[PDB]
């Protein structure tokens, strides 16, 4: 049982809050749009006016921000407030760039620092069943263990600060490659004469197989669970595949790295998300059908 | 059951070996000398000419390269053989050549099935070929015991083409999969994240994939991929290439949009021009070419 204050209670920190609360900690948090504010404090967070106030007296600051630039503004905001070796986790989705700066300015501070950016959306935040990609020290992750087994199906350290988004980034980078590549499949399937289910029994039982269609299968059908069947619902919005893309690219120039169908793919889906930002990612099959 | 079979090269030898040890008559034709004599060597009666093999045929088997060679087979042969002689293309051919030859087949009362196949010399060898067949269930069921002897696994996919159009689908993806790995790969060991930690998430991750799990295109995380070997195939830069030309086939046949398979496409064909003897995972290493 220790005292967290957790920055972001939006649509991942506020049942991420909910479950510490649950878990027994005391959970101290600030959000300024006060409808998340207001929801998290329903579930027993004790919510404060100010950042600063609600990091004061906390030995663990979770920040879950939309962005690198939110992060970096926040730490600005609040690293000052905190006990000296006050434990700060990052669970935002932010560059690789931005993540190591950040990491660095909680250090200079005398802050202990992770990125521990997380997969499973929504569903998995309120389930307690998220995946988080851990960079940083062991002994660090050591100590915040407790802290994250209540929120996490899975914690996995991937090596020193920024591992944990670099390591989300290029599977979110591959993830949406094989989601094109399995709708082009079936799109061609299709006007080969060859059956939905057909394809989906080859690959499946093939070389191809991957979550993209064994789960996400892009034509209804095969998978009655999959958001094909479901208009499209998300699942993992365009939006949101769409900000990964981004930071996948944003790495990539910043490495000097050659991404052929990465950047391929960022493209792709930069365009259907000016039209289908609020569609699961698999819905980018509409675009290949004539 | 007597087989003729047309095409004893890396693949058909092998095939047939495996047809001559269940008990089946095998008779051969290949107008390479040394891929008929080696075919002799373990069981085959090699005939000078394909019509001569086919004569006495209950099945006959074709394994070769493209589909202007299986058609030219077909017209050369199907006079020759018996009515409701079963054919088997195990060849890998386009949608469209498939189904035209299927037609003409049938069109002489004969049987006919596209069974293309997955796996390689070594499966080929081991008799654990993925059969990926299209045309008729009470045909496949007729072909049964034939093709068992051969195969691991047998998959009905649909109505005649189906078979090549299931692999080739499956194969683009692949393909794609297999230079995604490799970006991925690429871009962790630029931002100092081991491949060891991205293989660890990847894997327990939506991205997992074989092209990852078996083929790891990095030493060390699978001892046994064809990184830790000189990238030797395994499945050759060369044979992937080939059935991406199949893919870009189709994909033109129809009007379809496939613009990372077709990227693909680009990417292995350009490799080819080098490293046609490499596994198709070796990719990770000319990523800068298109830089
Ligand atoms: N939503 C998902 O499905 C999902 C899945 C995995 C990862 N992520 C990542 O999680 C992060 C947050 O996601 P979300 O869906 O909860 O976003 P959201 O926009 O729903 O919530 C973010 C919250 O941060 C608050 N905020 C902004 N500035 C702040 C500050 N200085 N102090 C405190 N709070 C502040 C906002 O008011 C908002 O309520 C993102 O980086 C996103 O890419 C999201
Ligand atoms: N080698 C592989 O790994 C592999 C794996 C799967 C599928 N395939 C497919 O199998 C087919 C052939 O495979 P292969 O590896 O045996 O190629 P191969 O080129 O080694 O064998 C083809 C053989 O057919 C012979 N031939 C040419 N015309 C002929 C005719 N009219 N009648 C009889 N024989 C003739 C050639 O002399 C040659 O020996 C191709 O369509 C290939 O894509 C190959
Ligand atoms: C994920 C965590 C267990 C906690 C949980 O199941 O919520 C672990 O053991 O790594
Ligand atoms: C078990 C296998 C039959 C092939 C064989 O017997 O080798 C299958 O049914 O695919
Ligand atoms: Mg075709």
């Amino acid at each position: 049982m220790t005292t967290i204050a957790f920055l972001g209670l939006g649509n991942m920190g506020a049942p991420m809050s909910a479950n510490l609360v649950g878990a027994g900690h005391v959970v101290r948090g600030f959000d300024p749009a006060p409808t998340a504010a207001s929801g998290a404090a329903a579930h027993g967070v004790a919510v404060f006016r100010s950042a600063p106030e609600a990091v004061a007296e906390a030995d663990v600051v979770i920040t879950m921000l939309p962005t690198g630039e939110v992060v970096r503004r926040c730490y600005t905001d609040v690293l000052a407030a905190a006990r000296p070796a006050t434990l700060f986790i990052d669970s935002s989705t932010i560059s690789v760039t931005d993540a190591r700066e950040v990491h660095a300015l909680a250090e200079s501070h005398g802050m202990l620092q992770l990125d521990a950016p997380v997969s499973g959306g929504v569903k998995g935040a309120a389930a307690a069943t998220l995946a988080f990609m851990v960079g940083g020290d062991e002994s660090t992750l050591r100590r915040a263990r407790p802290v994250l087994e209540p929120m996490a199906g899975k914690i996995i350290h991937c090596g020193a600060a920024g591992a944990g988004q670099a390591a989300k980034v290029c599977n979110n980078m591959v993830l949406a490659v094989q989601q094109i590549a399995i709708a082009e499949a079936f799109v061609l399937a299709e006007k080969l004469g060859l059956s939905a289910q057909s394809l989906f029994d080859v690959i499946t039982g093939a070389t191809g197989n991957c979550w993209a269609v064994h789960t996400n299968c892009p034509v209804p059908g095969p998978v009655p669970t999959s958001p094909a069947n479901n208009d499209f619902k998300p699942g993992f919005s365009t939006a949101l595949m769409n900000k990964d893309l981004g930071l996948a690219m944003d790495a990539v120039a910043a490495t000097g790295a050659t991404a052929p169908l990465g950047s391929h793919a960022a493209d792709i889906y930069a365009k259907f998300a000016a039209d289908h930002a609020d569609l699961d990612f698999s819905a980018v099959i509409h675009t290949l059908r004539a």
